[PDB]
């Protein structure tokens, strides 16, 4: 993640080596710092992002329009910014007979779009504004914001799965970890239209520029854990193969289950496992074989190197076993040095800044999106 001002700065930079991606960007707010903050993560991703902007709120007169500045433009991406906010208001005006119909008529709109075939299309999804007028007793209550918005986004999730040019970047679910609070700032909105808060921009570019990266084919394909201290508490050569800290009941080591438990959802959606570990391998292997609460296993391991050589030689041992790119990998592991070394002499190895604390490690990998993907 970067700031707002790294992604302007950016915008500025040579852009002949990069390969052109032509982006048009319509929105129902204002959406100027969007698209410099889009523009600058592009580039930062090595992509020259030519941006076409529509006008202020012509999100539906240029889509309709065939001989609209849109079509004219061509996109190879066209990014659809709808907020909720804008959709509230709509839905606030009409009675119940048409607030029945909120959601069935933008997903009417959405499939237009979708059946006009022009490139690839990004559409954010809509994080819930809670109106309080019926309280929790809108579930119960069709024409309720609450309900419709529900209806909606279950809709757009079933869109996307009909119609492989339409990828949605899930606004709403990351809004959920931040918060409206934070993601929201209402004195700015109030005088500007901007409806993203300056901290949460960023957030935004860096997950609509994640997409457009897998679609062109740069994704992540193979995740390498550290293993003492980064899969399982404590250090096993010190501690034993039974004293590493894993399991429920109270205390860390049911934090790193619930890491392990994620490390084998990757596996299971075809991510390569790989370990990279300061030890000796069969005192490493151990906690997999004999171990009841590991819930990683050895089969769920791709590559397994334990010794006491250099991480970054290793690295290179891995990359050369799977013939993927260095580009293609992430490394975890909870030692500065370890990590700091593998940034230096390994470059294009994501190498995430691990929280101290591993009760921390998954909210802070969520903030990443490392796992973009394009392909199921
Ligand atoms: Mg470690
Ligand atoms: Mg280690």
């Amino acid at each position: 993640l970067y700031t707002f001002k790294e992604l302007k700065r950016a915008t500025k930079q040579d852009t002949v080596s990069l390969p052109k991606l032509k982006v048009a960007l319509l929105g129902d707010t204002a959406t100027q710092l969007l698209a410099t903050a889009i523009k600058g993560e592009g580039i930062l991703r090595n992509y020259n992002i030519e941006l076409w902007e529509a006008e202020y709120n012509q999100v539906e007169r240029q889509i309709m329009d065939p001989t609209s500045d849109y079509y004219q433009f061509e996109p190879d991406y066209t990014i659809i910014f709808h907020s909720t906010h804008k959709l509230l208001e709509k839905h606030s005006l009409v009675n119940s007979d048409l607030q029945n119909k909120l959601a069935d008529d933008r997903l009417d709109f959405v499939r237009l779009l979708c059946e006009q075939g022009i490139g690839r299309v990004i559409y954010y999804n809509y994080p819930e504004i809670e109106d309080t007028i019926w309280g929790s007793y809108a579930t119960k209550v069709q024409s309720s914001f609450t309900y419709q918005l529900t209806k909606l986004n279950y809709e757009l999730m079933n869109i996307s799965q009909a119609y492989p040019n339409f990828f949605i970047c899930n606004l709403a679910g990351i809004s959920a970890k931040y918060g409206r609070n934070f993601m929201f700032d209402s004195s700015v909105y109030v005088n500007t239209e901007i409806i993203l808060s300056l901290d949460a921009l960023p957030i935004i570019s860096s997950r609509t520029i994640d997409i457009i990266a897998a679609i062109q084919g740069k994704f992540k394909k193979c995740l390498i854990l550290d293993l003492d201290n980064t899969i399982w508490g404590g250090v096993v050569g010190d501690d034993g193969w039974e004293n590493i800290q894993v399991g429920h009941g109270l205390g860390i080591g049911k934090a790193f289950t619930e890491f392990q438990e994620w490390v084998k959802k990757l596996k299971n959606r075809g991510i390569i496992i790989a370990v990279c570990s300061k030890n000796n391998e069969g005192k490493a292997k151990e906690p997999f074989e004999r171990n009841p609460e590991m819930v990683l296993k050895l089969d769920d391991i791709a590559v397994f190197v334990a010794n006491w050589e250099n991480k970054a030689d290793n690295i290179r041992t891995i990359q050369r076993t799977l013939n993927i790119g260095f580009d293609s990998m992430v490394f975890l592991d909870d030692n500065p040095f370890e990590r700091n070394m593998v940034r230096e002499h390994v470059p294009g190895v994501t190498v995430p800044e691990l929280p101290e604390d591993p009760g921390d490690y998954l909210e802070y990998l969520y903030t990443l999106n490392l796992f973009e993907t394009a392909s199921f």
